């Protein structure tokens, strides 16, 4: 049981969703002037802060607390360490609202002991196809088609309470204020994702793993070598040799993306993610930042041929503090990120993806079973993780679908 969630527009059993038919709000309908306008109350020793984002050191603030902070496995050996320029390009897409940042800081001292992000996401979140078949059998079609728009709403990231303060009650305040200032801009929808099991996922998928750097990844225990490789003279060159991988690409014409294939990119993800029940909308301007190469952050080629890209991909970079071992300060991790194939088959598409990923010292590459992640896992040599990422509606009645019908990518 669940002294907040309960509390909350969200589905409360998977016995509610496993019955939920169409897309739509749970709240009552409100209003902007319905909404508190005075933050929400909190401890006196405490007080709300908005960071600035282009402020090199309040993002240090934001990154040095989650560096020490933030999402850990379950045996604590990795935590995440976005850098600060992932964390400058991930809180600052087009149109973002600086009052969506939200954090909590120690009234005296300063120091940063919570947050949590929004930003903004246009995304198509109607009625799933499977769902408007039935509703045509049945005549109830305009119910289902109902909220088919695509709609501008929250998306939330990076939630984080300080150690010591854990267990405390604080998150739920967190989440409170921040609903408060994204309904005060007139959104009423967020979409968010877990590595735990919260009321009530409309999906979830598996996490999938492809080594690169197989030596350093058993060292770290990231991996087990396999009991059928101790029936070998030399396990360990045995796996390397298993995922190796090429030094230069296969795709001829494949480059960097530049600025100017920005409307092309657009248009052939938009036709691709077009395919999927849940998935986001992109303008140019949004293209071009979640896209264009960034160094040590985001990473994206295309495929050109005859002056028209065809092909593209793109993965970022999520560096992991592993804790336990000291002979490695990280785990260099890239994650597969939006792509699309029109020439191509995507597990040829994607092989280039792991080629340039390992020539640029990258250690694994990660993926959760979404889009059309699982055509290439047994070719590719992925294997599957021991973690699940769900997927969650604030304030959105959405019946349970499949992760390959799931085309967000959460970063
Ligand atoms: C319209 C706009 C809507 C805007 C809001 C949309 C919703 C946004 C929702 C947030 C989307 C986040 C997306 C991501 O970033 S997922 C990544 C979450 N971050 C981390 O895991 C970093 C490491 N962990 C921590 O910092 C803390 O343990 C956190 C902050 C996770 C919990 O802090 P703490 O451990 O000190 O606990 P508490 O006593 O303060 O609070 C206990 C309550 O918190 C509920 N809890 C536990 N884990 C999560 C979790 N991942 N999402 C939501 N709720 C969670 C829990 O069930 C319990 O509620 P109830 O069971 O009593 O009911
Ligand atoms: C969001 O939830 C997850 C994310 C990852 C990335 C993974 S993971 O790859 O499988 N492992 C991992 C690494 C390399 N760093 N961290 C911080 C974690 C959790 C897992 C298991 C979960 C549950
Ligand atoms: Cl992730």
């Amino acid at each position: 049981a669940h002294a907040f969630w309960s509390t909350q527009p969200v589905p409360q059993t998977e016995d509610e969703t496993e019955k939920i038919v169409f897309a739509g709000p749970m709240d009552e309908p409100k209003t902007v002037a319905d909404i508190p306008e005075e933050p929400y109350p909190i401890a006196s020793t405490f007080e709300w802060w908005t960071p600035n984002m282009e402020a090199a050191d309040d993002i240090h603030a934001i990154y040095e607390l989650l560096r020490d902070n933030y999402v850990e496995d379950d045996d604590s050996m990795f935590r995440f360490n976005y850098s600060e320029e992932f964390l400058q390009w991930a809180l600052c897409p087009p149109n973002y609202i600086p009052d969506w940042h939200v954090a909590v800081r120690r009234k005296a001292d300063k120091k940063l002991l919570a947050f949590i992000a929004g930003v903004p996401v246009t995304l198509r979140m109607g009625t799933p196809k499977y769902m408007k078949v039935k509703a045509q059998e049945k005549g109830e079609g305009e119910e289902a088609a109902k909220y088919d728009e695509p709609r501008h709403i929250c998306e939330i990231n990076f939630l984080c309470v300080h150690k010591q303060l854990r267990e405390k009650r604080l998150a739920p305040i967190l989440i409170k204020e921040a609903t408060r200032r994204v309904n005060r801009t007139n959104v009423w929808q967020a979409v968010y994702t877990a590595g735990v099991l919260l009321p009530t996922p409309y999906a979830s998928g598996q996490y999938f793993h492809r080594s690169l750097n197989p030596e350093k990844l058993v060292e770290i225990r990231f991996s087990g070598i396999p009991a059928q490789y101790q029936k070998f003279q030399n396990p360990m060159a045995m796996l390397k040799r298993n995922y190796q991988l090429p030094s230069a690409p296969k795709n001829s014409g494949l480059r960097e993306m530049k600025p100017s294939d920005v409307p092309q990119v657009r248009r052939i993800l938009m036709n691709y993610l077009d395919s999927f029940d849940v998935g986001p909308v992109f303008s140019d301007a949004e293209i071009s930042h979640y896209l264009l190469p960034r160094d040590g952050v985001v990473f994206t080629y295309v495929v050109e041929n005859d002056k028209k890209v065809t092909d593209f991909f793109s993965f970022y970079r999520i560096p992991s503090t592993v804790i336990g071992n000291s002979n490695y300060n990280l785990l260099n991790a890239a994650y597969v990120h939006y792509y699309a194939a029109t020439s191509i088959p995507l597990h040829q598409l994607i092989l280039d993806l792991l080629i340039v990923a390992h020539s640029r010292g990258f250690d694994v590459c990660n993926m959760v079973e979404i889009l059309d992640n699982r055509s290439f896992v047994e070719q590719l040599k992925f294997g599957a993780g021991d973690g699940h990422l769900r997927y969650y509606f604030y304030n959105w009645a959405y019946p349970k679908i499949k992760p390959s019908q799931v085309a967000l990518v959460m970063l």
